[PDB]
């Protein structure tokens, strides 16, 4: 079953809303070195053509986001990014077709067939400045297609695409102008203070070295798993950490803290390596004065929890939980303010989180079915970056009741990982 | 406060009524575009767990309400709204927790978590998801039943059927006692020669690019107010020595909010505004509709002046210019209204700016939708988009009563002011 790439059309916005050379530049948040990464994820849809359709509403989207068509470059003082749009920028759309039906291969939700990498380009990371936003549509033998994308990081978090897939939804059913117009002006709403200062919950998390690379790791050949997992078993889990700890773990507590432990055990880590559980939270409604309705830019700060990995792998998951409920505490108006005034202080000095850390993002309450072309909400959803967060091996929640837990894994530990999720799937959690 | 989304239960119907997909058409009270909104509103209840309950009565009354499972898409022909339906197609029920007491909470009248009670999806968005239910749990045994339907599929009377339908099952009716009516395009369709009198012309306008609810007048806030049958009293009775005539709470209230509101925006004294609200038209019709009829029965009533003469004369004359408007109410009115959007759907129907909105919920058997936990205690909208007003107010029905009024950010530090001078019966009656 081969794919086939057979043209990639180039589209600019349908009536043109530059004239000359707009260079924007980037919030303090968009200029992460975690974020210097380019974000591959796909959508699969079943059952006049998707290709002109999509390419219909990504002209007419392009009015409005048109510096998805952009090219970023670095600046002539600071190292920062910054984006340079003009007139006749285009998006690139590739077109491709693999000779097999979507049916044959489960819709893609089961294990890979072969070419689901190449589903999306795959531009390491300076060709992904170039052309910061790729889509493309293949198509399939059954009377269905994928909808890839391959947007640069820095340009827009998940909120903020979803905005952008919703406008081109939205425009390919008939829409008569985008439901919510962007906002750009980034350097002003999330802009550091003129006096930078950074409080204790941000420097007790953060550390500078010019010479560690976070994706650079030599931790082996990466792979991607899934896993299914009920409501069943959560609820189970839920109520036995209840009879111990006294306190109810919503999901992403206590599953993030059941596969946190089975990942740092299985690599066998060094019982005082510092390692660390990382999520993005979006502070659009959290800043004071509250970020815009539009705003597509990277509206999110990483919040963290860490322990000694002999800790971890010994200690009761309700206190590992407990651990992650007391990261969420942190967020507040003055994280965020810090987090953007360490950026400004040091972002020449290589800002980490250090190493063993282990990103998790949850994505199953995402508005997914409300990105319709007019062959339904996508059956499928899924991402291939394993480089996320400041982390190598992140894990992502996804939409016989329960979600997918998708995985990323160095070789070296996946077995042990497939075990300890059978005996999650088992009920044998074994709580301490 | 912490609000967990734990899953989303996509409930189908139980014995799946469709083999054929199905495009159902809407009628022109349903294709207002004063209508392409999703209405957000809860319902509290107190004291076989109401997830449980919920999803089995919704299943079984998807059988004979299977439209609120499909999709809103634009005909080929025209941009008009039709319903597909198919096989296979569902209601989402979103579950989610909190750990509040909703004692602890002064239930949810003392106005802050309540966004998230209900999803909040845009125009477009709610036309993939039509009909939204949301059941969410707190400690003290006891929960909040979260829906947000858009707007074109039914009307206030409309959603009542469908959840009393809910209520009869869940409590262990054997069927459903009203079976819903579609027959849309027949019922409430145009006239062969479209003819549109003048109460309807004089209060609607043709503009293609005017969109009602993306008016630029900034934020809008949200705020309660109790009224008092204390303070209403004295305000019926003060209009009825100055001016002899007798006038409801509607009429009385609702100019003196009126009025206060075109204050505190500080509108131009010769701009027009409007004040606005709908009535229920089924029992109107020669010949009427059905009692099984579910969609939007209703049309809009207008009353509109210039802003200056609003805010500098007697609230009695104002009163009087809102009892007066339904003396429109005929047939003849639903059938002008209807002919118009026949005529000039491609035209952008709109009653322009300076619009707000009424609506009055205070006589509504809000009780009789009971599952097994009683009759809601409290009934909460969270729509601030009705009626081509983007500051609509509520009458909230009795637990005197609260008003709840949206109104723009720069405009609500003369309105605490105003309803100040009303709880103090300090009317200032011109
Ligand atoms: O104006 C209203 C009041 C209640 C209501 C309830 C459901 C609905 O779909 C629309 C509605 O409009
Ligand atoms: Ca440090
Ligand atoms: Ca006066």
């Amino acid at each position: 079953a081969t794919l086939e790439i057979t043209d990639i059309a180039l589209v600019q916005p349908s009536h043109q809303p530059l004239s000359n050379d707009q260079t924007l530049s980037l919030s303090h948040l968009d200029n992460d070195n975690n974020l210097h990464v380019s974000f591959r994820y796909l959508r699969v849809y079943s059952s006049e053509s998707p290709s002109a359709v999509v390419s219909a509403s990504l002209a007419t989207a392009l009015v409005h986001y048109y510096p998805l068509a952009g090219s970023l470059r670095r600046s002539a003082s600071d190292n920062r990014f910054e984006l340079l749009c003009s007139a006749g920028q285009s998006v690139p759309l590739v077109n491709a077709t693999v000779n097999c039906t979507l049916e044959s291969v489960g819709y893609l939700d089961g294990p890979d067939p072969g070419f689901v990498e190449r589903l999306v380009p795959d531009p390491t990371r300076e060709e992904g400045m170039v052309n910061p936003c790729i889509l493309q549509v293949t198509m399939f033998q059954c009377g269905g297609w994928v909808l890839g994308a391959s947007i640069h990081h820095a340009i827009c978090d998940g909120l903020g695409a979803s905005l952008f897939f919703n406008a081109m939804a939205e425009l390919a059913r008939g829409a008569t102008k985008i439901s919510i117009e962007p906002v750009w002006d980034r350097e002003r709403l999330l802009g550091p203070r003129e006096k930078p200062w950074v409080g204790a919950p941000v420097r007790d998390f953060l550390s500078l070295d010019k010479d560690f690379d976070p994706y650079g790791q030599a931790i082996g050949d990466v792979k991607r798993d899934c896993f299914f997992v009920t409501d069943d078993s959560l609820d189970q889990l839920k109520a036995q950490l209840l009879e111990k700890s006294g306190l109810n773990f919503t999901t992403f507590e206590a599953l993030g803290a059941y596969i946190w432990r089975a990942k740092v055990r299985a690599a066998k880590t060094e019982e005082k390596e510092n390692v660390k559980f990382v999520y993005s939270i979006n502070i659009r409604r959290l800043m004071n004065p509250p970020l815009p309705k539009g705003y597509w830019g990277n509206g999110c700060v990483p919040m963290y929890a860490q322990i000694k990995a002999g800790e971890l792998i010994e200690q009761p998951i309700w206190k590992t939980a407990e651990l992650i409920k007391q990261s969420k505490s942190n967020t507040s108006d003055e994280y965020v303010r810090s987090f953007i005034d360490f950026q400004e202080l040091h972002h020449k000095d290589g800002i980490n989180a250090g190493t063993g850390v282990t990103g998790f993002t949850d994505w199953r309450y995402l508005g997914h079915s409300t990105i319709d072309f007019g062959w339904g909400g996508p059956v499928t959803v899924l991402p291939l970056s394993n480089k996320l967060l400041g982390s190598m091996e992140p894990c992502f929640f996804l939409p016989d009741s329960g979600f997918k837990v998708l995985v990323n894994l160095r070789e070296s530990a996946m077995p042990e990982f497939k075990e300890a999720m059978d005996k999650f799937h088992k009920g044998e959690f074994a709580l301490s």
